[PDB]
């Protein structure tokens, strides 16, 4: 039938979350989504021959630890970790959301893909070879995207599910 994948999109407000999910989910780009709405999404993909069931939560709202939250996060199986190109904090923040990934989990090994969107964009601060070498640390791939041109968005929505095929053995 389908292989059902629940994917987890994390990351700073401003990166790209909503625009990531509803590019792959709806297939068009959008300038303004509500930056606090927190919402999971089902689509149908098939992937490496593979048909698939993404449940796809896109991350929002207020930073909180309730027990609720904690819930909602670890029934991810597998997370993109989100920054964009030209926010060097967003950048910054990454590990934070990786710790807080590990810890709802309660593991070190959790499928994961590192993502810097917004490549598009001119004002680049965060270097390629920066968001690598934090990538190759947590031993997690990492791709470039653009939720405006479509550019790797597909890619980084399957590399996560191999990601999870991977996790899984
Ligand atoms: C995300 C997450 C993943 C896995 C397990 C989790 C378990 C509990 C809570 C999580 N959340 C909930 C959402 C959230 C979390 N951390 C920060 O951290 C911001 C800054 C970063 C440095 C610390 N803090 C000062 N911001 C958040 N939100 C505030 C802004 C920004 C994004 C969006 C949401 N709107 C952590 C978890
Ligand atoms: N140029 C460019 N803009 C983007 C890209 N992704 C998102 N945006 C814009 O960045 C802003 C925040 O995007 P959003 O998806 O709401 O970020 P979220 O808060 O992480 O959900 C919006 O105005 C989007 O139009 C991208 O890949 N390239
Ligand atoms: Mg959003």
């Amino acid at each position: 039938g389908m292989t059902e994948y629940k994917l987890v999109v994390v990351g700073a407000d401003g990166v790209g979350k909503s625009a990531l999910t509803i590019q792959l989910i709806q297939n068009h780009f959008v300038d303004e989504y509500d930056p606090t709405i927190e919402d999971s999404y089902r689509k149908q993909v098939v992937i490496d021959g593979e048909t698939c069931l993404l449940d796809i939560l896109d991350t929002a709202g207020q930073e909180e630890y309730s027990a609720m939250r904690d819930q909602y996060m670890r029934t991810g199986e597998g997370f993109l970790c989100v920054f964009a190109i030209n926010n060097t904090k967003s950048f910054e923040d990454i590990h934070h959301y990786r710790e807080q990934i590990k810890r709802v989990k309660d593991s070190e090994d959790v499928p994961m893909v590192l993502v810097g969107n917004k490549c598009d964009l001119p004002s680049r601060t965060v270097d390629t070879k920066q968001a690598q070498d934090l990538a190759r640390s947590y031993g997690i791939p990492f791709i470039e995207t653009s939720a405006k041109t479509r550019q790797g968005v597909d890619d980084a929505f399957y590399t996560l599910v191999r990601e999870i095929r991977k996790h899984k053995e």
